[PDB]
C-alpha cells in the first residue's frame, strides 16, 4: 500500500519539479508519471504552455496548508537524486490536476512506479475530450 508523508515547501522549480523539505533534509522532487512543457528543459529552454504549467504548479503549493509525497513500490530517486513521488496539495494530488487541465501529458511509465498511471490516463483522456491547453 502507498503511504503519504508530510513535507514542507521550500522552492517551485519547476511544473514538474519542486524543492520540498523532506524529512529535515531539502530535496528535489520529480511528479511521477507526468511530462510538462518545460521552462528549465536543457535543450529547448521555454516551450508552449511551459510557463502555464510551471505557474500551476507554484500555485498549487504555495497556496496549500498541509503538503505530503507519496512514494510509488519501485526506486525513490532518479538518477539525478530527485525524488519520485505523488505530491499531494491539501489532498489533491498536483501530478493529476496537470493532467487534468491539459497541462500535462502522462509520460512513459515503468513498473513497479506506475501505481495511478491508469487514473492519471483517465483525466487525461478527459482533458483531451475537452480540448484543455495543449489538447486544442
Amino acid at each position: 500500500k502507498l503511504h503519504k508523508e508530510p513535507a514542507t515547501l521550500i522552492k517551485a522549480i519547476d511544473g514538474d519539479t519542486v524543492k520540498l523539505m523532506y524529512k529535515g533534509q531539502p530535496m528535489t522532487f520529480r511528479l511521477l508519471l507526468v511530462d510538462t512543457p518545460e521552462t528549465k528543459h536543457p535543450k529547448k529552454g521555454v516551450e508552449k504552455y511551459g510557463p502555464e504549467a510551471s505557474a500551476f504548479t507554484k500555485k498549487m503549493v504555495e497556496n496549500a496548508k498541509k503538503i505530503e509525497v507519496e512514494f510509488d513500490k519501485g526506486q525513490r530517486t532518479d538518477k539525478y537524486g530527485r525524488g519520485l513521488a505523488y505530491i499531494y496539495a491539501d489532498g489533491k494530488m498536483v501530478n493529476e490536476a496537470l493532467v487534468r487541465q491539459g497541462l500535462a501529458k502522462v509520460a512513459y511509465a515503468y513498473a513497479p512506479n506506475n501505481t495511478h498511471e491508469q487514473h492519471l490516463r483517465k483525466s487525461e483522456a478527459q482533458a483531451k475530450k475537452e480540448k484543455l491547453n495543449i489538447w486544442s
